[PDB]
């Protein structure tokens, strides 16, 4: 059968119905290309436009980081959950990185599954 | 035998050793005084300056709202959990309100407990 | 003005509509009266009978512990979030304690707010 | 680069150093082979034996369900977070399923990443 990782939707592997839903469920990551080690910087993650109702909303977003050279990966960075109708899926985190790697954002829609975006960040 | 509600630290209630910790644990809420119904606005919540390590950090922040004329209260708005060492306890949410009320922020430090801050918001 | 801890419903201090909603929202805790320090035991926490739909369900349960002699309190033990329609608000945790104290259970219903129950635990 | 789904450890795909960590990080799912639609039943999920310290513990477990015939998948069932040193990674949920599918448990160790187990459940 399918492993969990095969189930996560990405825009470049979108198939069938999923294709039409990619633009409004794939997280958008706004982050600098380059940061200094140990220095705080902001990352904004937003999803949509998308409905926001009890029956249908982006429920949460999780952020992970693949850190270069780590014996195991990834490192979870944060998780934010949004109450339907009150909080929009658009959030700004403050992060400190130590080493270059890859930032992953995963959002969940209760109807339309798990969607992944990723962005490389260089740490100098 | 205290109720759970009595355990929550308010800087306006700080007795004992709680006094000294209050500045570095009490959430700061930045939000407008007045917003328009159903119009998205941003709320920044930050705690610090505070240690950020596995043994000691702000683990999470929860946002609640007391909505005026709501038969039961409060309403949870959202929740963010931070990874020790990687995410700083400084987050911006995007919210939508329909009725005036009081915005509550609760931060948790694994060593130092629950800290409440509040702000009134008016909805036009 | 109202502080956050004042908003939490106790069957203790339930009045008004909060009286009639109390039986179906207040957490029921099954735990031993006495446990050996650092020895794992089980705590079952359940809420109901209660609706379980997108529009209306028990969204989560948080477990806190007031540890006797800790300079700050409480300590969160765990948190469980339930998906509407699929997971019932009935959960068993495995805990281990080092000192006697008071166990707190907090459930959240999206329409009916926060509900507290508590149980003293002795540790030998 | 690497997609997030490719990062999740499974015992059959364990490469190198991760092979030796598999027994103590892969979730163990105890669940019935067969249930009736809409009828509650228990699923126990545990991980280990594993250390449980601030510096190193199973931080959380998430449960998802691949539901047969659903246009998108999977459905998140629930999530449980454990406070290090206090809650062991051994939890029992109560679930109601509506249609046959595959149950997934994902646990996270702060040092050793994300691990997956899966179990097929028939719903009649
Ligand atoms: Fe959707
Ligand atoms: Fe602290
Ligand atoms: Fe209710
Ligand atoms: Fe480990």
């Amino acid at each position: 059968m399918k492993s969990f990782g095969e189930l996560i939707y990405t825009p470049d592997r979108a198939e069938g119905e999923a294709i039409s839903k990619a633009a409004t469920h794939t997280p958008k990551i706004e982050a600098p290309e380059k940061v200094k080690a140990d220095q705080p910087f902001q990352v904004r993650v937003s999803v949509g436009p998308h409905p926001n109702e009890a029956a249908h909303s982006i429920r949460w977003i999780e952020l992970y980081f693949y850190e270069e050279g780590r014996p195991f990966n990834p490192v979870m960075l944060g998780r934010v959950a949004f109450e339907p109708g009150y909080a929009e899926p658009d959030v700004t985190f403050t992060l400190k990185l130590k080493k270059s790697g890859v930032l992953y954002a995963i959002s969940y829609c209760n109807l339309h599954g798990l969607w992944e975006a990723r962005k490389e960040i260089k740490v100098e």
